[PDB]
């Protein structure tokens, strides 16, 4: 498809899952080949792997001073509408996290985006490749159209649920929420996260309950919403991805090993 960017300035407001602080965005629309990248305090970061400072709970970027928290949602979001050509920038130190899922970011931007006048250069996962730490895997391959599975093993009720996106069906992930066990906030909240973590944009669950009166917006709410942080990791790579990848117990840090091995591969088709 088309490069694309937004046809107008948008805004986005409110507290940050992990700071508990209140920030603000501003989209800007940017030219042909300019890419995605955030900026604050006069600096841009660029959406790239390079600039990943943090992966534990959620992946931040930084450069020459300035840090942005959380950056996968909103990353992910624009990976799926393929805007190619965005400054995000951030007064304050976090990306909102809004309801918990990319639903507002995702409305507003699809109804604001415009066309460039060149296609995008995707990055082809061009052979397969496999990336293992403690347990956990992700597998890429090479596929036309970008398809995503997550399984998850959960140590509740949930038991083992797995989840596949493909092209077309971007709906069935941009409402679902991130998510956190009960006995796991305490340390969450120990190592200086979560801060603004409530029931008002964090699905919480218990072994047996959920703590949410609304409950669970899809029964696999959990493993959807993984499949949506991959989405948005993957954007790391600088370029909409063409592949098809598998995630067993997935997070952000062997997103971002992946991500890294993948663009290492391709650095002299990527870089020219
Ligand atoms: C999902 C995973 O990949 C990840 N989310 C987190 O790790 C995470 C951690 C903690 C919290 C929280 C909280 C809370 C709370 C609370 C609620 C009511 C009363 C008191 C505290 C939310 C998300 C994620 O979505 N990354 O994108
Ligand atoms: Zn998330």
């Amino acid at each position: 498809g088309l490069e694309k960017t937004v046809k107008e300035k948008l805004s986005f407001e409110g507290v940050g899952i992990h700071t508990g602080e209140y920030s603000k965005l501003i989209i800007h629309p940017e030219k042909e080949g300019t890419g995605i990248r955030f900026f604050k305090n006069g600096v841009y970061i660029p959406a790239r792997h390079e600039f990943v400072v943090h992966t534990n709970h959620s992946t931040d970027l930084g450069f020459k001073g300035q840090r942005i928290k959380t950056v996968e949602h909103i990353l992910s979001v624009l990976h799926l509408l393929e805007i190619t050509n965005v400054t995000i920038e951030v007064i304050g130190n976090e990306i909102p996290i809004l309801d918990g899922s990319g639903w507002e970011f995702y409305e507003a931007i699809r109804k604001n985006i415009l066309n460039q006048n060149r296609e995008i250069d995707y990055f082809v996962v061009e052979e397969p490749i496999i990336v293992e730490d403690e347990g956990r895997l992700i597998k890429a391959e090479p596929s036309d159209t970008l398809e995503v599975t997550y399984e998850g093993e959960f140590k509740n009720f949930l038991g083992r649920q797995k989840f596949t996106f493909v092209e077309g069906n971007e709906e069935e992930i941009v409402l679902a929420r991130t998510f956190a066990f009960d006995w796991e906030i305490e340390h969450i909240k120990k190592v200086g996260l979560g801060k603004g973590g409530s029931l008002k944009n964090t699905l919480v669950l218990g072994k047996d309950k959920v703590y949410n009166p609304e409950g669970l917006r899809y029964e696999n709410e959990p493993v959807r919403h993984k499949v949506f942080d991959l989405i948005g990791d993957l954007y790391l790579l600088g370029s909409p991805v063409k592949g098809k990848f598998y995630s067993f117990r997935g997070g952000h840090s062997l997103n971002v090993k992946l991500v890294k091995e993948l663009a290492k591969k391709q650095k002299l088709t990527r870089d020219l």
